[PDB]
């Protein structure tokens, strides 16, 4: 199964760093066809972006609508590859995992490709986070038809307190068994389950050597040219 | 005042659906000293609108984030980097299905402001204050939440939703209209001065099509609309042309 690196920009940028930025991306040689490399800007920079990056690297938009919204139905016209669905910001605008399951389902029924993260905040790791994580996964796994096309994403929302490479792919392994449990065991030696906690230069290398971490869904080290160090620790 | 006309394309388009749209809208021939037209298509075909449409049109964003730069939202900083003329903010699906409060809308426009974007502002009472005689309750706090900002009177502009009269079964006229605009252009003199409420521009948001454009855009207080599912047509072009 291919390694997926993502970069989410969240709400940054502007044409000129967009040139440089994905310049320096550019620069890098990867085989698409080995490893996934997604970039997510912001939607008015969508176009720039796209024109900007090589056929190497996929695009995606961060946020869809399960209907100042962008719809499924838009995207498929436009070619949009991947989006980002239920991402802690947005759960922290009120999105719930019936939104989340709603815009993976009109996600899927468009043909795109979906990045869907979830995981458990401070309190709920009260010893709830299988139970917390369960629940998050149950809501939307059974909407899977192809298990390359929904790749998912744990965020440990739990703040002052730092993630060990070793207590993220305990969370890894568990959300890999109750997609086993919940959809088939082929099926979970498929999907990608990504790391989306801090991921940086110096941590990358630690957590994508961990048997059922597949790739990173990165924030703001994905703004600068040492990404492309992100990227090379999935090489 | 001049009058102003906004096309909001809500969550519409296909590439040549917009190409054909577009040439369709150039071919009206007005006069934009004369006449504000604004078109808000959805955030991705933003740049592709922007070139189809000649410059008599000026153009916007359907929402922008009260957050600057720091996933999902487009900062006012971003689309002044742009040059994004319009944003809209308070439209009544925001506040429906996103939660957005008063709050959000004040600090909405302040970040608009600051970063030298123009504003299309909505409000609008719903069916059960309107029942319950909030009308003027409910729009005098929805403009005081905001109205303290406003700068210069021609670069942020007014819509009344009659929320009462969307999807309900209830249909509103042209007096009725006219009634809570005066009301609306009483709020703004009685906040920030004669000048600035004869300054400001008043659109209509509710129901615009070919069939009601004019009955609307007549009443004293009625500056315009701003028009959803009507604007996704050629006959906008009819529309334009009431205000012309
Ligand atoms: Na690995
Ligand atoms: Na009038």
């Amino acid at each position: 199964r291919k390694y997926f690196v993502a970069a989410n920009w969240k709400c940054n940028g502007t044409l000129e760093s967009i040139k440089s930025l994905t310049n320096s991306f550019n620069n890098l040689d990867f085989d698409p066809s080995k490893l996934d490399v997604v970039v997510f800007p912001v939607s008015v920079h969508y176009d720039h972006t796209r024109k900007l990056l090589q056929s190497k690297f996929s695009t995606g938009i961060q946020n869809v609508s399960k209907f100042g919204e962008v719809s499924a139905e838009i995207a498929k016209d436009l070619n949009i590859e991947y989006v980002i669905i239920g991402h802690f910001e947005r759960r922290k605008f009120h999105e719930t995992d019936e939104d989340v399951r709603e815009k993976l389902q009109a996600s899927l029924k468009n043909n795109l490709k979906a990045v869907v993260c979830f995981g458990e905040s401070l309190e709920q790791r009260q010893n709830k986070t299988i139970e917390v994580i369960t629940k998050q996964v149950k809501a939307f796994v059974d909407l899977i038809d192809n298990f390359d096309n929904v790749i998912l994403v744990y965020e440990p929302l739990w703040t002052g307190k730092t993630a060990t490479p070793e207590q993220a792919q305990l969370v890894h392994k568990e959300i890999r068994k109750i997609v086993k449990d919940t959809c088939g065991e082929k099926q979970a030696n498929q999907i990608r389950i990504l790391y989306g906690g801090s991921v940086n230069t110096e941590n990358c290398s630690s957590l994508i050597q961990q048997e059922d971490i597949d790739g990173f869904l990165v924030g703001n080290a994905s703004l600068k040219e040492s990404f492309v160090d992100i990227i090379k620790s999935a090489m």
